[PDB]
């Protein structure tokens, strides 16, 4: 190590979250709207340290074991300061939007800050709704916390003094069944807007809660949380002679999950050490002390008790209006005339949702094709597919049964298909189909004719609303026959396959990606116009990154847009000298990825689903789609342009990770998230 | 048979829901009350040919196979006869009903008398609403409606004519999913309130529903309603040399379960045969034609547009004062106290929850026993019963599997509890437990003292409020032993067993019923002071409507309060002289069974689940307690004052089934179900 020739993904990830953290401070934002954020923030920092801080622990470990080499304790320290010098700035903004609530009226108050007449409401509130959730767990020599203990839930801790007498009893904090914000009765100005966290209720009714059968001089709450490493499984797809040598020693620290447990400060050590044993805190387990409060994730629905000026105003998603001309019979007709591409949130999914319960009942649908990843829950997607099964309809049904966090709930949406007539079909052990297909075949006098349909992202109807994803509906065979083969590798991969237009992880990717990024590569050691632009939620596989960087060095022009981790540097004299890169962290999420590359003067445009990471590219089912109708080859042009052209989310990527906002010159204010909805509404005005 | 000796159940069952019907027509109750009771009166009938009329149907039929012997099918004309007779009078009823809601500025309209408004208003609202819901099932050659077809739902049938062409296809009227009354905009004054059916919105745009992928001269609706008889098995307990001799042809006649299916009038036969075919429709099953609506039982949620007089009043259930008493320390010192004695609706069921919920912590609390009948969805008793495992209480759990309908939603109710630290204890084959008891044992300085609970009716949360149920709770010894004996008989019942205050069904019941009737006879028959009082749901078995019959015919008085079936025949010369019955039909329902005995001058009064019917006597598991606290016992006995009190709802029971009302002499008018509610109510006072 000497001259960082790439960014740590880890340390590139927390400056993304960081970019979420500007989003709490950006005044621009309503207030509601940047106390969310703060949950946002911290849910994810939560996700970061299950998962992807868990990930980089082992492969430090695989690394040691028999041969680590790479600066790995250099970097953990690097990532620990990072996030302790974001954690005390997390401590600001809070303190500083507290202040701001108030100026709203808006008050967040602790028990000990109650009106000696609210604290009388409280009691009452919390014996007539609060009670019946709350029940003591108390503490005993046999009691194991270890099982029924809840993962990630707070509780708190109580201690029951009496002499020289010590009970412990645990309360679990109710956020499931009970909101955890709760509005007080304004004192005197009716004006104020008093609220109170549910934990600080408890902690206020300590005494309503035990005196019915404990006696005691005192008593004591203290909160504390546990939580559990994500589990763990594809580092041994390489652990060749590794694994094989790999001591007994190591596997079993490696495959055991450990377990943090988080605890409030002046929680009385004895405490602590009742809970160290009752919670099983091994070697490999975490214990640390911090805080009153833990579960800041839960902002991310702080209610909004004043003007909605305090909340984002919801734009109506809109009707693709082609699918409505009344030249149209329906559906299919308005897709056989032309391709039609739809982006969420701007356009309803409304739409695929209508086509597919066509489907189910059109004489002339012979059969249907498609895939369940992580879709919304109990879809109505398989209630049409069950139509279309007792309409007749071939229905082919993929269920991968493993996604990163919704899994287990794909293994019940089967059962019940199959029952009905429905082909279903099970993805490897743990394989992802991070695409979302479907294949729709109909006679059409004679012939039979596919419609298909491939999104960038999920059919989840909860992920096209916080989410910006494409959807792109066609009839094109050249496109048509290519989804067919899809299809066709999931039901048999072992069978050998090619594709012609689609790019197909972990089947071509690499070679199909490298190849054109080559080529533009040639065309400028040629002169020609060239330029490779790329809009991804992560840009870190080392090949592909060099591959740019190569691109860079033969004078070829590069425009990212990484909204998350970008292990790539740009602006490094020699090596990434022309590649300007930058990320845009607003409402909504990225869930949609482009690669375009000027290919002489052709354009070629893709709208993919997958990241250039090596989980993209070589173990996981992707997918990108090119373009081939002009029209719609423009649109998706223009709205990268909006993209590229903001002046008010826009943030420089630097190897200085200074989150820089991309300064507005002599040029427009513009907020493409808001620029992209403009768009849209245009196009669907009354032709 | 000559001289009718008693009054068939079938036959007091039909005048049993034309009470009811009454409820329907009675000015007194407010019209969207009465609009509801139809639906009561629907749902009621639905269940009457789903179970006790298939019931007797296979008694007529086991009767003939080789030995039948009673007037069957001359019972079976007189059933019809009284049904036909009502489906007419029922008509009458809908239409005054549907005329005096006109009167009220309420229309409920059918979709020829749209608007040519609101017409273009319910298409809009159709395609944006329901049109997701509904998707044709194309009736094909090898489509088999067998399956898939829902039990009870209502169909559509749709024709689809092109020139001397008819394909056909299947509409399923979603009332699970949307409400099945809409109501359309105010045409032109805005005081009416006009409302169309879910059904008729349909037959309004089959056009909608059909135009995109059909071509067709005309589209015709009708619908269609199928359903199936309910499950037989304990009709074999006798058949001793029956069975055995019992020929296949009468076991596959008499298991295979029929199926009824009605049409609406004017389909054409090609369509109903059609139906006949896809509907299996064998020679035991069904077919009945007959109206454009089925269903009528979601009248049970006819809305309100209207103002709240429309609708009953909600009392709100109050708190029994006792166990708020600031000399009690909680639940366990208020019982220990006194006997506490709860009676629903007028009281909240948020004691016993409290109770339970206090049990599951309390540190003196050693073990808990409690039996899970039909209680509500998803209990939060079984929450109370988790915590208790996890806080060591000794928990035993018995969980009955299979009740009379709500049999099924038990059969979850356990894998989940044993994991914790339950004792799960499962009842027989279809054994039921229509008593609702728990046994809660707590070391009270040295000694152990247990505390009951024997509940009326079910620890259904439901139940509690629209039935009217007691709760006792005691701590007294005599009943609380009785209690344990009843679990440990429950658990190990080839254990003999018997009881000393308890009447457990099938162990003693008739022996404890027939020696306190037979006393009474006694005592009057040395002209003492005689009396049975029962208040019952039903009173049919033979042998204990005989033991009544001579009761009176030896001088002792008997006072009925039967709001069901009642074979019983009172005022019968020589025979029931002395039997005065009556029947109240209100809005609660009656699921607490009364018995009171003169028992020379120190009466016994008993609080009991079971009906006198001989399936509550030795079929099922019952309880009745007697109330040894004198104080209890007087409640009891004045709540049963205020019934026999009544004099706007209570109706004769005759031998003619005239359901003629009982006349307010020149006393007072009486409504006790709300009188009740003020006897409550003043218990409730501040001491």
């Amino acid at each position: 190590g000497q001259e960082k020739l790439y960014i740590e993904k880890e340390l590139s990830w927390l400056s993304f979250n960081e970019r979420v953290l500007q989003e709490a401070a950006d005044k621009s934002n309503p207030l509601i709207e940047r106390m969310r954020f703060l949950g946002i923030y911290s849910n994810n920092l939560d996700e970061f340290y299950k998962v992807r801080f868990a990930e980089l622990k082992r492969r430090i470990i695989i690394s040691e074991e028999q041969g680590s080499n790479s600066h790995s304790r250099h970097l953990l320290g690097k990532i620990q300061s990072r996030v302790l010098k974001a954690d005390q700035e997390f401590d600001g903004l809070y303190n500083e939007l507290l202040l701001e609530m108030a100026r709203n009226q808006i008050f967040l108050i602790n028990e000990r800050q109650l009106s000696v007449n609210q604290q009388n409401w409280l009691r009452h509130y919390f014996k007539q709704y609060l009670r019946q959730h709350i029940t003591p767990i108390l503490i005993n020599p046999d009691t194991d916390l270890v099982q029924f203990l809840k993962d990630d839930y707070t509780y708190l801790a109580v201690e029951i003094i009496r002499g020289d007498t010590i009970r412990y009893a645990l309360l679990e904090i109710p956020s499931d069944k009970v909101p955890r914000f709760v509005n007080l009765p304004p004192e005197a100005p009716r004006r104020r807007k008093p609220m109170i966290l549910l934990d600080n209720i408890l902690r206020y009714c300590l005494d309503d809660i035990f005196k019915g059968f404990f006696d005691y001089d005192a008593l004591n709450a203290y909160s504390m949380k546990m939580t559990r490493d994500a589990e763990y499984d594809l580092v041994h797809e390489m652990e060749a002679s590794l694994m094989e040598l790999m001591s007994s020693s190591l596997k079993q620290r490696l495959t055991a999950e450990p377990v943090r447990f988080v605890y409030q400060r002046d929680m009385p050590n004895a405490l602590v050490e009742v809970l160290r044993e009752k919670l099983t805190i091994s070697r490999y387990d975490s214990i640390v002390p911090g805080g009153r409060y833990h579960n800041f994730k839960d902002f991310i629905n702080f209610p909004n008790v004043g003007k909605a000026n305090l909340v984002n105003k919801p734009l109506p998603r809109l009707r693709h209006i082609w699918f409505d001309k009344a030249q149209f019979r329906n559906g299919f007709d308005a897709i056989r005339e032309r391709d039609v591409l739809l982006y969420y949130p701007y356009h309803t999914f409304e739409h695929v949702l209508e086509l597919l319960r066509q489907a189910s009942f059109d004489p002339s649908v012979l059969a249907i094709k498609i895939n369940i990843y992580r879709v919304a829950k109990d879809s109505r997607i398989i209630d049409s597919m069950i139509h279309a099964a007792h309409n007749g309809k071939k229905v082919t049904v993929v269920v991968e049964l493993q996604a990163r966090f919704d899994e287990e709930a794909n293994i019940h949406w089967a059962k019940r298909l199959t029952e009905a007539g429905v082909h279903v079909i099970f993805s490897a052990p743990g394989l992802k189909i991070h695409a979302k297909l479907f294949l729709i075949s109909r006679k059409e006098n004679g012939e039979v004719v596919r419609y298909a349909h491939i999104g960038t992202g999920n059919f989840n109807e909860k992920t096209a609303r916080l989410y910006t994803d494409y959807s792109l509906l066609t009839a094109d065979a050249r496109i048509t026959n290519e989804v067919r083969r899809v299809f066709n590798f999931i039901e048999n991969p072992y069978r050998p396959v090619t594709f012609d237009y689609l790019m197909v992880s972990p089947q071509n990717s690499r070679r199909l990606l490298y190849e054109m990024v080559d080529r533009e590569i040639a065309n400028a050691q040629q002169g020609l116009p060239s330029g490779i632009t790329l809009k991804l939620n992560n840009l870190v596989d080392k090949g592909l990154v060099d591959r740019l960087y190569a691109a860079s060095s033969s004078g070829v022009p590069v425009n990212l847009l990484v909204r998350g981790m970008c292990s790539l540097i740009p602006n490094l004299e020699g090596i990434s000298d022309n590649i300007r890169a930058i990320s845009i962290v607003d409402r909504y999420l990225e869930h949609d990825r482009v690669y375009i590359f000027e290919n002489g003067g052709d354009k070629k445009v893709y709208l993919s689903s997958a990241d250039w990471m090596t989980r993209n590219i070589d173990y996981r089912i992707e997918v990108a789609t090119p373009l081939l109708d002009p029209r719609l080859k423009q649109r998706v042009l223009d709205i990268i342009d909006i993209l590229f052209s903001d002046t008010v989310k826009a943030r420089y990527i630097d190897k200085e990770l200074s989150n820089r906002y991309v300064p507005r010159g002599n040029r427009r204010k513009v907020r493409a998230q808001l620029a992209i909805y403009d768009y849209i509404k245009s196009l669907e005005q009354p032709e």
